[PDB]
């Protein structure tokens, strides 16, 4: 076993996550396909089919059975080094990876200042819209 | 900073394990030339320079200054698969690794299964003797 902050790295522990995930047998998105690109499967009430990857931390939603897993994180994150990691799990030297672990612990950093950052703005939008109907 | 379990497999952290080693400086068996082999450092009262190889458990105390630590080793238990492992620790595959964790797992119970058995031992030949004791005499 690893410990649990390194099992998402294990590609057939990121398939377990697709639980109920719509695209199945015949389509292009399949579970191992958004798995093998890395993707985790993680739902909600609005966005049943949000799925995020587990290195960078990017979001995507709005599955379609045509969908490349592997295109689409192109796409939208292709500064990702999981997107470049060309040798599997086992191949990988502790060197390589305690690298990997690390850039993926700024990304997730970088995720959450970005948060912390869009809360601050839409609080803002608020404070700002107090103050004016205040200041009428 | 990887996990407990996994840390004296890191020459330094075992290193670290050496509190109150005798043998500094001057000497063959130092606590570097210690964790190098595999050693870690786990004095009990009886033994105060008691050390333990953290991958095959093999225990060994009363060390002179020109002991050579790697040839101790290499002697009280030449089947330890850490003496053939060449590469640094950062030089190694996880499938590498993984597989000499999963062989030190089995160390592990080796060690614990034949404590078991010689303390189970002990405790047969007590109660061989007290049966005896009454089934004689009376
Ligand atoms: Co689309
Ligand atoms: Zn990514
Ligand atoms: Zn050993």
């Amino acid at each position: 076993t690893l410990p649990p902050a390194w099992q998402p790295f294990l590609k057939d522990h990121r398939i377990s996550t697709f639980k109920n995930w719509p695209f199945l047998e015949g389509c292009a998105c399949t579970p191992e396909r958004m798995a093998e690109a890395g993707f985790i499967h993680c739902p909600t009430e609005n966005e049943p089919d949000l799925a995020q990857c587990f290195f960078c931390f990017k979001e995507l939603e709005g599955w379609e059975p045509d969908d490349d897993p592997i295109e689409e994180h192109k796409k939208h994150s292709s500064g990702c080094a999981f997107l470049s990691v060309k040798k599997q799990f086992e191949e990988l030297t502790l060197g390589e990876f305690l690298k990997l672990d690390r850039e993926r612990a700024k990304n997730k950093i970088a995720k959450e200042t970005n948060n912390k950052k869009k809360e601050f703005e839409e609080t803002a939008k608020k404070v700002r819209r107090a103050i004016e109907q205040l200041a009428a």
